[PDB]
């Protein structure tokens, strides 16, 4: 239950697999359950900025999107709910995330490298 | 070498010792060595929002502020220089501190609870 994957596009590109790059659009949000689709305060988004790019399942980035990511394909919209554990723990990222939040991301895979 | 301090002024109020609680004032910026002192873009600080309160020593910040933190006086403004190792590491956060992110903070220590 540290990631749970909710697919609202299905895609029919490959899967990602360990260490290949991976090109994404995403918006994060604190879990809140008394918010319309758990969505609290969004907190960081990759639109208006630019596509975010990284190596996947080589930790660097939170274990919910590594685990996440993995288990979709190239085209496919999902939405991530990572528990605390599998996000920023009880570090969380200070300015952005509290301590022991839960996260929502919406994610779009558009490409791997 | 993971964290070095410049002391720019000196506090004269009590240092923390591991496991107490400090109130900082913080500004953060990822090291770049082609810029005056060495500090590239700002991520993030608390400058007109409010202060950071944490337990300190117990790793509930990065190793660097754990550190950097515990050495200092209330009253005391420092610049820590934080190696990647002492920084937010391997994850970053995306779209403000890629992986493997050396820092430098401007750090301001108020009060020790």
């Amino acid at each position: 239950m540290g990631v749970t994957k909710t697919t609202t596009q299905q895609g029919t590109g490959p899967s990602p697999q360990v260490g290949q790059t991976v090109v994404i659009e995403y918006t994060g949000f604190l879990k809140d359950t008394s918010k319309p689709d758990n969505k609290g305060a969004q907190f960081d988004s990759s639109v208006g900025r630019g596509d975010f790019e990284t190596a996947i399942g080589v930790q660097r980035v939170i274990k919910g999107w590594d685990e996440g990511v993995v288990s979709m394909k190239v085209g496919e919209k999902a939405t991530l709910d990572i528990t605390a554990d599998y996000g920023y723990g009880a570090r969380g990222f200070p300015g952005a995330i509290p301590p022991n939040s839960d996260l929502i991301f919406d994610v779009y895979l558009k490409g791997i490298k």
